[PDB]
């Protein structure tokens, strides 16, 4: 259940190769820069959170297409719903580390 | 065609915002007490990591309703093939929600009764 | 409040049964008691003892989650007789991450403040 899910997510879509190399990515520039810890954490919780995300907007998307192959507004709505919701977490994680970075 | 993807899922993230703010009434709400929240974190006299996670707290509640928002979304289009609901898996969206709210709650108090006296 | 006495029930009916029918989410409950009291015990700032308690919080938040997606799919495949767990996996990745960043948060956090 679980390995299985990380690697079918990294084959098929970009949306988590990108955020996945930028999960790696952001723990190395956390660890690098002399910060705090508590800065330290939540540099990495916020991208590793849009990870979090995009895995269960990607099973909502799963779901959706199981069910059936009509163009229904309710189906259509659910992967719309999941897709705003790691916009936010991109957002929150953008606007996270801008806030504390600035200060260097 | 990677670069015209950003804008795809970017027109979809948007419609589902919309589709979010004019159905859901509990995501109309929370909104607004969310953006509230945020405009005085914004606006507060504290250090990084408080602001931060001032605002972060109340940003994970709108994602997680979000969630809640595409679990019934998905809920009620089942409801269409089949007769019976059980609302079992509505009622962990709505538990995720509240723990989320929780969260954002006990956040801002301990973070405000540690940054005032 | 017309209708908010009712939301928050479903909410209550979703952590009874999880708590009941999961019994991982048993062992994520005290851990959420573990770190309240950990870190109101332990000297520490509140930046500190606000991300002790959110990284086990969101842990409980995402299996919540999950479970749902997973209730979905149990009333899909048990009709349906279609069993392909493609979101039960992507389901249970996001928690495992929710576990990472949680240990990850409490090894930086208590790392630098010993
Ligand atoms: C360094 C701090 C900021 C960066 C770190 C936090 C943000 C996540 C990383 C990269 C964003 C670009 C990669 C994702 C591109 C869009 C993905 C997308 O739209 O996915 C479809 C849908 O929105 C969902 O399923």
């Amino acid at each position: 259940y679980s390995w299985k899910g990380l690697r079918a997510a990294w084959i098929n879509e970009a949306a988590f190769r990108q955020e996945g190399v930028a999960v790696l990515l952001a723990v190395v520039i956390a660890c690098w820069l002399d910060v705090d810890a508590c800065t330290r954490v939540l540099l990495i919780s916020s991208v590793m959170l849009v990870m979090i995300v995009e895995l269960l907007n990607s099973a909502i998307e799963a779901v959706v297409d199981r069910i059936g192959s009509e163009y229904h507004e309710l189906s259509g709505r659910a992967k719309d719903l999941g897709s705003a919701a790691v916009l936010i977490a991109i957002i929150d994680a953008v606007i996270t580390w801008c806030i504390l970075l600035w200060s260097h």
